[PDB]
């Protein structure tokens, strides 16, 4: 346009240095942008520099400590500004300056100037910024240059940016294929949009909430949006003479929404099998070019396509040949990535691979529906387990294991079957036939740690070695062990294994070598939780004996029908679309953010950056088009394996509509199908309403409840040192049985068990008990660490627990909190009763993989990568794996002098121990689903039937005593065999006697008279007046035999 200014930068050369520094000083200097716009000859007087010492910078030779002091006036100065000439005593280390204007501080930050940083300790700075820069030049580029990514293309016609506000020029620059500069002559000539004030209108504030108060500006109706999202865009301010105020990055994401997802969410997405041949498809909607490269089994290139763009989606397709089946195939990119900056070219793995060859190379192009990738029968599966009414879902009792946790160790495992999928199939296994045992005494589902693709493994097994295998392996494998003081065993001729068992002699706090041994392992062995997506819909080739092409589709339904079929047990899926293993345009795990950058990512509104609140690199599930990726990826899982539910990781990172919109796409498939997940810390709720316990309420979806865990297990995830033991749980003998460091009250004691009474009832917000106080209160108004401690509108939306795979087990929690007298058979009581809150809870009952045989990790409190070794569960029931060598010292170091202190005072369990767990664990199970009054499913019937005595301000402290009404004020008998049922967890050192069914022909369950010495209730007299007496550490488990019509039973009291 001929009227237009020209945007240009200022007429000022870049500057130089002023000075430099010689030995025993450093240099600041001072850019004055606001003078260097000149006009004014401007005055640097009043300019001064607080420097002192302190402990971390000492390098400042004679500081004036004195704030009032402002006689440190610049050494000299010239048209880009003041500098300071600052002497040392040394040229290594750093000073802490700042940098003033009398007694105001011009930069709000105590700036640090590191020595190593600037080699030549000559530095510069800016006002009202905190960065320290090497140069003047850089400085004045930072000031006159693009820098950071805060403005926001929300849609078509909308820009969000701080940097635009009551800017006389604002537009839209746009680049296709260069980097947005001033050319030669210093001005900005690329093409460019302009940009309006505006007002933030009514759909994108409830898009972006957390961008509503930005400035609004407008673009005209005409732009080609699919030509400026085509290369870099960047939004530019200046003033009225056309001098650049400042530039940035734009985030494209909302308008891509808003341009796109409509079209793009009606296609499908992969290599798909058609009736005439094969279509590919990929959304790339700012991608410049996309080549379809295929390839043969031996990774040549056959052939190349570049791909169809669809202008209304942004989508790529081409239609091939049915001979496509089984191939090999990336997706060549040339696109722009804002994080470099450059018009990328790569070639990148399909995001809807449902194949993959070895480590995720290449995708493969696969019908999952050919009979080839199927065992025999697997179209006629059925679940085992019904899920379909709130009371069949309540039934679930969950057993969350690991592909390796389940067999590494097992030698009844035939050995090319271990830490494969298709080890389910070893009937007669340990390990399978332990899990056949647990099933048939009421344990319901196996939920699997990521079997997803993951990132974590490499799944080329020459590159891999693993504990069972030779230590000349393991340093074959890992270069740094060459270098590391176990370079003697190179040469030793035994196996990893029995290195580590031969560390463990003289393994302790002062010499944790078992440890430092095992992080080396850790780098090169087939082990991790996984919770690192690579492939979100194609299963981890590690667990597959043939990591090269189809082969794992095949062996994962082997296993998912050996579970079913075999076992007898429905299947849930951990997922993790909170986050991507990596982004950027660079690293080999980015899919996602090579193929759409800053789409599929959470980022940061003023930086650009790819957010890390996870862990890892954050999603953006709140983005269509991954919501899409989801529920599509959900779909394959459900129909395509048959997977019963799902877990989702970090729940609460996603929006609660994209959670409830991909559940009730899953329904429409399959109406059985479960979600739950787990979350606590989700900053996320400024951007959208996040899937979270509260906001959940009522929704179906299933949350784990950290509230019984706590209460039971004691203490908090967060604990270490001392607190470790002080904080002792209802489980561990809070208040009845203290350990000699704890300084815990009744009244705590009591606010545990109102916790544990509460969870045991569903954890409702609404059900009424009676509180440490006597007091009656709803479960909203028990306090947890500050938040409501029930949340929950129905039972099934809660997942009790008292282990997991993350953090410590059950059993190295009460080693850590249990009293000295406590002896080893007490401490299994201990487990058995902690682990009877859950199991005999309204909520769905889960636990870790091997609680049932007192499962140790040594202590280890996060053993993602802590292999084989510490993650060990022995299904020859020698040991639990207890006292195997001190934790990894990075993330338990600050616990060894307490573990040291704990860890020995009584033996480690052996088969007699892990056995007579394993019998209280299968009788709490069967207890579990002997009556349907364990598992009413919902919240009011709860409310209706569920009662506790034992309780107020003079309860019997760790008593819990809850009741079951199946009498006439409930409504219809749920059990035609009982009117009531009394559940009685004595988690105390004396034994108690209830009077509160006295003269009422209370009886013990038969499953507990069956086991007789061996039951958690042995020893429980019922006397003839209908008192009953409960022995130490004792669950017991009563019933009033029903009659020839519904009795009276046990009302619950209108309090
Ligand atoms: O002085 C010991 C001090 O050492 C280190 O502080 C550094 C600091 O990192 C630098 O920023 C700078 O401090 C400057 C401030 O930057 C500057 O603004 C001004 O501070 C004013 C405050 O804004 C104002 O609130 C008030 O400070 C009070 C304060 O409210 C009181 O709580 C008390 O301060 C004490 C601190 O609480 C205490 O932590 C310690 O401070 C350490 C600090 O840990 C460390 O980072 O001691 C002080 C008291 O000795 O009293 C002050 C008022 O006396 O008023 C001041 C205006 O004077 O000035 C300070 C420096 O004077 O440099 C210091 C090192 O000098
Ligand atoms: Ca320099
Ligand atoms: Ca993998
Ligand atoms: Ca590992
Ligand atoms: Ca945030
Ligand atoms: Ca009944």
């Amino acid at each position: 346009d001929p009227q237009d200014v020209v945007v240009r930068l200022p007429d000022v050369a870049v500057p130089g240095e002023a000075v430099q520094a010689s030995a025993r000083q450093a240099v600041i200097h001072l850019v004055d942008i606001a003078g260097i716009t000149s006009s004014t000859p401007a005055d640097y007087a009043t300019k001064n520099l607080y420097l002192w010492n302190n402990e971390t910078c000492d390098a400042l030779s004679a500081p004036v400590a004195d704030w009032n002091d402002v006689s440190t006036t610049p050494t000299g100065s010239d048209k880009y500004g003041p500098y300071w000439v600052i002497p040392l005593t040394k040229e290594s280390g750093c000073i802490n300056v700042i940098v003033r204007d009398g007694t105001n501080k011009l930069i709000d930050s105590d700036l640090r100037v590191s020595f190593s940083d600037f080699t030549d300790r000559t530095v510069s700075v800016i006002a009202g910024n905190s960065a320290v820069y090497d140069s003047r030049a850089d400085a004045f580029r930072a000031a006159f240059g693009v820098a950071l990514a805060d403005a926001h293309w929300v849609d078509k016609t909308t820009l969000l940016w701080p940097g635009g506000e009551n800017k006389p020029i604002v537009r839209l620059y746009y680049s296709h294929s260069s980097k947005v500069a001033a050319d030669s002559n210093g001005e900005f000539s690329d093409k460019y949009v302009k940009l309006t004030p505006t007002t933030v209108n009514q759909q994108v504030s409830m898009r972006f909430p957390h961008l509503a108060s930005y400035p609004a500006f407008k673009l005209p109706d005409d732009v080609n949006v699919d030509e400026l999202l085509q290369g870099e865009t960047v939004a530019i301010a200046a003033e009225s003479d056309g001098i650049l105020s400042s530039a940035t990055q734009v985030q494209t994401a909302g308008v891509l929404d808003d341009t796109y997802a409509a079209a793009a969410e009606a296609l499908s997405y992969g290599a798909q099998l058609t009736d005439s041949g094969v279509t590919f498809r990929v959304w790339a909607p700012t991608a410049q070019q996309v080549e379809l490269v295929i390839y043969s089994a031996d990774k040549k290139v056959i052939a190349s396509h570049p791909m169809t763009r669809d202008s209304a989606s942004g989508a790529w397709s081409w239609q091939g040949g049915s001979d496509l089946k089984g191939a090999f195939y990336r997706y060549a990119m040339t696109v722009y990535h804002p994080q470099s900056r450059k018009v990328e070219q790569y070639e990148v793995t399909d995001p809807y691979a449902h194949s993959l060859s070895t480590n995720s190379e290449y995708s493969q192009v696969v019908d999952l529906n050919d009979s080839a990738l199927k065992p025999e029968g697997w179209d006629g599966l059925t679940m085992p387990h019904a899920q379909k009414t709130k009371a069949d879902l309540a039934k679930m009792t969950i057993h969350e294991s690991h592909i390796r946790d389940l067999s590494a160790w097992d030698q009844t495992v035939p050995a090319e079957l271990r830490g494969k999928y298709l080890a389910l199939t070893a009937q007669e296994s340990n390990m399978v036939q332990h899990l056949k045992q647990l099933s048939a005494s009421g344990v319901t589902h196996i939920e699997l740690l990521p079997v997803f693709d993951l990132a974590t493994v490499n799944e080329f097994s020459d590159k891999v070695a693993d504990i069972q295998q030779p230590f000349s392996r393991l340093c074959e494998v890992n270069s740094a062990v060459k270098s590391s003081e176990f370079a003697g065993y190179c040469d030793s001729g035994s196996t990893v294994e029995e290195v580590l068992t031969q560390l463990k002699q003289n393994d302790s706090k002062d010499n944790p070598q078992v440890q430092a041994l095992n992080t080396l392992v850790a780098q090169t062995d087939s082990y991790n939780w996984g919770y690192d997506p690579f492939h979100y819909t194609v299963p981890e080739g590690s667990y597959a004996t043939d990591p090269e092409g189809t082969a794992r589709i095949k062996e994962f339904r082997t296993m998912i029908q050996a579970i079913k079929q075999d076992l007898g047990m429905n299947v849930i899926m951990d997922v993790v679309y909170n986050h991507t293993n990596a982004a950027g345009p660079t690293d080999r795990t980015s899919v996602l953010d090579k193929i759409v950058p800053w789409y599929y990512q959470r980022l940061n509104e003023t930086t650009g950056s790819v957010e890390s609140a996870t862990c890892c690199s954050d999603s953006a599930p709140e983005h269509r088009m991954f919501a899409k990726l989801i529920a599509d990826s959900l779909a394959v899982w459900t129909t395509d394996y048959k997977i019963d539910g799902f877990r989702f990781d970090l729940m609460l990172y996603h929006p609660k509509a994209q959670i409830l919109s991909a559940w009730e796409r899953i329904k429409a498939l399959n109406p059985d199908i479960y979600f739950f997940g787990e979350g606590w810390d989700s900053n996320q709720s400024d951007r959208f309403e996040i899937a979270s316990q509260i906001n959940l309420k009522g929704t179906g979806i299933g949350t784990f409840s950290d509230r019984l865990r706590d209460a039971v297990r004691g203490g908090g995830p967060f604990d270490s040192g001392d607190a470790l033991r002080q904080n002792q749980g209802v489980g561990s003998g809070a208040g009845v049985l203290p350990n000699e460091l704890t300084t815990l009250s009744d009244d705590q004691a009591r606010h545990l068990a109102d916790l544990t009474r509460l969870g045991m009832a569903g954890n409702l917000a609404d059900f009424v008990l009676i509180d440490k106080d006597g007091a009656v209160k709803r479960g909203s108004e028990i306090d947890y660490n500050g938040a409501p401690g029930g949340y929950a509108a129905d039972p099934t939306e809660v997942v009790n627990y008292v282990s997991k795979h993350d953090n410590q087990t059950l059993w190295d929690m009460i080693s850590y909190k249990a009293a000295q007298e406590a002896d080893l058979d007490t401490r299994v009581r201990m487990q058995a009763v902690s682990l009877a809150t859950v199991m005999l809870g309204q909520g769905i009952a889960f636990d870790q993989q091997g609680s049932e045989l007192l499962r140790s990790k040594s202590f280890t409190r996060d053993s993602y990568d802590s292999g084989d070794w510490f993650n060990r569960v022995d299904y020859s029931l020698q040991d639990n794996n207890y006292n195997v060598g001190m934790p990894r010292s990075s993330d338990d170091g600050s616990n060894y002098d307490i573990i040291a202190r704990v860890k020995d005072a009584v033996a480690t369990p052996g088969e007699t121990e892990l056995k007579q767990m394993t019998a209280f664990y299968q009788e709490l199970t069967a207890l579990r689903k002997s009556s349907p009054l364990f598992t009413l499913g919902d919240g009011a019937t709860v409310m209706k039937r569920v009662d506790f005595r034992n309780t107020g301000a003079d309860q019997q402290t760790g008593l819990l005593v809850m009741t079951i009404d199946d009498g006439m004020q409930a409504g219809a008998s749920l059990d035609s065999r009982v009117d009531g049922i009394v559940v009685a967890i004595n988690a105390a050192p004396e034994s108690r006697t209830l009077q509160d069914f006295a003269g009422t022909s209370l009886q013990l369950s038969a499953i507990q008279q069956a086991a007789g010495d061996r039951s958690l209730a042995s020893g429980v007299q019922v006397a003839a007046d209908g008192s009953v007496t409960l022995p130490a550490w004792s669950v017991a488990v009563l019933e009033l035999p029903q009659g020839e019509s519904q009795g009276a039973g046990l009302p619950v009291s209108s309090k």
